[PDB]
């Protein structure tokens, strides 16, 4: 019900107050759909560097493993929900910004030179966006604390800053910095479930908030590793399409088609 | 058939040649659907500026028209269509941005905020790939000659910087400065519909891309008229929708449920 009555009219200010908050909205229509018994076989991989520059991002991904278990304690103490929360909410903020900075600078390219895509910038821009939504869920099952508040917007400001001229100057190493990020999403969310499951972790968020159900479709009765599951494939999809990508980049097929876009 | 199999494989660089290039994975799968003998009615609007910020935004986009105009010889000439396709392919590559830096802020805010963002970002983007999706369209219309292709670049980087700061410091400046940016276009359009009538222009280009086909699900029968008529009814989708969320900023409502998730 989208006609020119509507498009002639000026401004819909005043239907702000009467349209509802639907979870469904949060995110755009892209959907991930895993099965459960499918996805609960994906495993830790790790993809071979090549020249420098992934021997260079492969560095760079394992110094900051390696700061980063040591400032947020994580080691030191036996496994609890908290921890957990609290790392991969941290995580997640700059697991939004490389997904964005790729699309938006394939995208000004594009408008620039005059040319085909070929279907990169919607893959990247929706790697933004699920990213995005683990945030949305793990903001749910713990606010952070002003520490943690704070820490987030230098990091990210931090972040945003690397990722863009890294892109400008050099896509194949953001694409193979990501791949080898994910492999680390992968490792944790396989502990963190291996923990569960033993028992050494005891959940107490068995409810999963609504945005997380209805944006991966669960049962009512989804569990707390049901969910770790689903983000842990979430996350080795990502694994792949960079790798993918930076490869593809490697051999100057970076203009080529998109490979997922069939792949689907 | 995506599943544990394909999301443990290191790469997917050899699937590459083996893969198809089609006109149906260039955009997203968020297209419009229009139906032409609506879309036929859609007006010339304007909407009253408030503040200085209102007015300035009016300023500005005026008198980028009235140089834009001088220096594309738009006056001193005929409606030849040669300078209707090579205006708005121009046109599309600026287009293409307010929405990529406006839903790429969002975003970026979203997460460093730990804070939902309502439908806004997505449709933001949208309403980028869309105009982009235009100048694609475009570009198989017309090639542009040097001079042009060069404009075009010198030209991203003031409006990639320009749209970026404003969107920071005043984004209801910019939401403002597209919704009148927008009437001028969806003005534009209309004369060049009218012109079509009036016989004053007899198009040559009376078969519509590939492209350009899928992405509005046109016909194969559809006149370079019936094209215009659907950029022309996207572009007022966009005039009022940046009007509704300049407003929105206007009354402190920056964070509240974007009112066209719905209205979809
Ligand atoms: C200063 O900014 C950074 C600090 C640390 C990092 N890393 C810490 C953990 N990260 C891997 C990672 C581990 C994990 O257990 O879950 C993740 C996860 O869920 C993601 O979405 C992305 C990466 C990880 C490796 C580098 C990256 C940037
Ligand atoms: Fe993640
Ligand atoms: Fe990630
Ligand atoms: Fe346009
Ligand atoms: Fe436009
Ligand atoms: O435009």
């Amino acid at each position: 019900v989208w006609g020119h009555t509507q498009l002639n009219r000026l401004s819909f200010l005043e239907t702000v107050p009467v349209v509802p908050l639907r979870v469904s909205d949060e995110s755009s229509e892209d959907r991930p759909t895993w099965s459960l018994p499918d996805i609960e076989n994906v495993a830790i991989t790790h993809k071979k560097p090549n020249g420098l520059v992934d021997t260079l991002a492969y560095r760079s991904v394992r110094t900051c493993r390696w700061l980063f278990d040591t400032f947020s304690l994580y080691r030191f103490g036996s496994i609890t929900e908290s921890k957990v929360i609290s790392r991969c909410l941290f995580l997640e903020t700059v697991a939004g910004v490389p997904g964005m900075v790729g699309g938006m600078l394939r995208h000004l390219s594009s408008l620039r030179y005059m040319t085909r895509d070929k279907g990169w910038i919607n893959t990247l821009l929706v790697e933004a966006e699920n990213e995005r939504m683990h945030l949305m869920t793990f903001i749910e099952l713990r606010q952070p604390g002003l520490p943690l508040r704070v820490s987030i917007i230098i990091t990210q400001a931090i972040m945003y800053l690397f990722l863009l001229v890294a892109y400008v100057i050099s896509p194949r190493f953001v694409h193979r910095f990501v791949g080898y990020l994910e492999e680390e999403a992968v490792i944790t969310y396989t502990g963190v479930m291996r923990a569960i499951d033993e028992g050494r972790l005891r959940p107490t968020k068995n409810d999963v908030p609504e945005v997380a159900r209805v944006y991966w479709n669960l049962s009512k009765n989804a569990t707390f590793r049901d969910l770790i599951n689903v983000i842990r494939a979430d996350e080795a999809e990502h694994r792949v399409v960079n790798h993918t990508f930076a490869d593809m980049h490697e051999k100057r097929l970076q203009n080529s088609v998109n490979p997922f876009v069939v792949l689907k």
